[PDB]
């Protein structure tokens, strides 16, 4: 992994990220989730990098990347990815992936900086903003973290995270997400759910969009369930809707191999070379 002080149109202007950058060829920047880092595309990373360049940050406050304190919004969050792009030379078109928070990001990125968008991955994430009681536990949540760190989240969100069959199946799995959450910094995390509190509604945002979307999520998340990304998809031009099997709110996690070939497959007929070049 790399770290580097990238320039932002976001507050503070200058900000350090933590990214790994994999595989050569037509770039796919892989968004995080809340509270993860970038460990979580790790498997995608590693497997889609003999045919693309993955490239995976932590976002603002995240993993190793450095803490901002007071309220990281989904549009500076997107700012820094731009910034990221702009530092690596990435200066043309890319496709931007995101899981549930990181959703929220592409969904700001897509709003600010849709002529860099060749395409756009959509797991297990919902276009609407919070509803006032979803606000106001953010703001619970911040408080707490702040002084508490995260172990309350991971205790009240680990038993949700993931289906059963991944519980029975692949405990090592539970072990990494519970490890990840137990490692996000305080601030950072208090930062982003202020940030999420105060996300605009992207429903309007999903008629309009100019690329093509493809929209994933778990068969049994709870979270972000599949009737209602496949409202989402209904709503979202060019879009391609897969249920992933045996997995809950986590697939990339859950079922890797899964969810590296519907990205893979969906890749090859969106990112070609001689969109890249034209």
């Amino acid at each position: 992994a790399q770290r580097v002080k990238i320039t932002t149109t976001a507050t503070p202007g200058e900000i350090e990220l933590a990214f790994e950058d994999t595989g050569t060829g037509l770039p796919v920047l892989l968004v995080h989730g809340f509270p993860l880092d970038r460990t979580m595309w790790k498997a995608q990373r590693e497997e889609l990098c003999d045919e693309f360049r993955v490239i995976v940050p932590d976002l603002r406050g995240f993993g190793e990347s450095q803490v901002i304190p007071g309220v990281a919004t989904m549009e500076a969050m997107a700012d820094d990815l731009a910034g990221l792009c702009n530092h690596l030379g990435l200066t043309g078109k890319i496709v931007l992936g995101g899981l549930s928070m990181g959703g929220y990001v592409a969904f700001a990125f897509a709003r600010k900086y849709r002529d860099r968008l060749a395409g756009l991955i959509l797991c297990d994430t919902r276009a609407r903003p919070d509803s006032p009681e979803a606000k106001e536990n953010r703001r619970r949540v911040a408080e707490r973290v702040r002084r508490e760190g995260p172990g309350f989240i991971a205790e009240e969100m680990i038993p949700r995270l993931c289906c059963e069959s991944t519980f029975r199946n692949h405990p090592e799995v539970i072990e990494k997400i519970r490890q990840m959450i137990l490692s996000a910094p305080p601030e950072g995390v208090a930062a982003a759910a202020l940030g999420m509190a105060e996300r605009p509604d992207s429903t309007d945002l999903l008629p309009a969009l100019s690329c093509p979307t493809l929209v994933l999520v778990g068969q049994f998340d709870a979270i972000s369930p599949p009737e209602e990304m496949e409202a989402m998809a209904r709503t979202i031009p060019q879009s391609q809707f897969v249920v992933i099997p045996d997995a809950g709110h986590l697939p990339p996690m859950e079922q890797p191999e899964r969810v590296t070939q519907a990205i893979r497959e969906w890749l090859r007929k969106v990112h070609t070379e001689a969109g890249h070049h034209h």
